[PDB]
């Protein structure tokens, strides 16, 4: 029920609608900005995903649905640049309705916002279903562990 792609893959969703903190710059050349619009599930290339400018706790990738949606779940992947794997292990979810107000996620009944399971390498797919599936338009992704850099690659399910 739900659980369908919410338009990362497929580009549906438009990079203006995809931002983030900050991003990286391989050799500090714009040309080689891992942009926040990058971060989609699958894609392929040499610059085929977000990566923060810098790796702080306080970073974060968000996407704006267009519309107010049901959000079921998430998929995460990291991405390899040159000789080294980059991903994100663990991270929260926010969300909200006008991407200035945020409600940081957490499972029904507790206390303390819920620190996703996420990657453990660069392609393989990590999907976690929410225990208590929400309706917003803004999602954000906040990375809280990371293997060499905060690294994303990212599919919103829902309906």
């Amino acid at each position: 029920v739900c659980t369908e792609p919410l338009g990362l893959k497929d580009n549906t969703i438009p990079n203006k609608q995809i931002t983030a903190s900050s991003y990286y710059k391989t050799w500090g050349l714009s040309a080689f900005s891992w942009f926040p619009y990058y971060a989609r599930l699958d894609n392929q290339g040499k610059f085929n995903a977000w990566t923060a400018q810098t790796n702080s706790a306080s970073e974060w990738l968000q996407i704006d649905l267009g519309s107010q949606k049901r959000v079921t779940g998430i998929i995460t992947q990291g991405a390899r640049d040159f000789g080294h794997i980059q991903y994100v292990a663990a991270y929260r979810v926010a969300y909200g309705d006008d991407g200035v107000t945020w409600t940081e996620y957490k499972d029904p009944g507790a206390s303390e916002s819920k620190i996703f399971p996420g990657n453990m390498d660069n392609n393989s797919h990590k999907k976690n279903i929410f225990e208590t599936p929400f309706q917003a338009r803004f999602v954000r992704i906040q990375p809280v562990a990371w293997h060499n850099r905060i690294t994303l690659r990212v599919e919103l399910l829902g309906c």
